[PDB]
């Protein structure tokens, strides 16, 4: 292996997505090119965007996700 990238500067992030009362997020922090990522205990499906995207414009990519659905097998 060898040296990387260097450079020591301050940076926004999107804001302040919230977290959903259906299933838990991870990634209390929200900064620009971050990635949260949610999850659904059992008896619940996933409905909507698994893991979404920082567009560095304030925004997100999509809304958090949702959790609602029977079982699988």
């Amino acid at each position: 292996g060898s040296s990387g990238s260097s450079g020591e500067i301050e940076k926004g992030g999107c804001g302040d997505p919230g977290i959903p009362a259906y299933g838990k997020r991870t990634g209390s922090s929200f900064l620009h090119g971050d990635t949260l990522t949610f999850e659904c205990p059992a008896a619940f499906e996933l409905v909507g965007e698994r893991v979404i995207t920082c567009q560095q414009n304030n925004q997100w990519s999509g809304n958090k996700p949702s959790c609602s659905g029977p079982s699988s097998g």
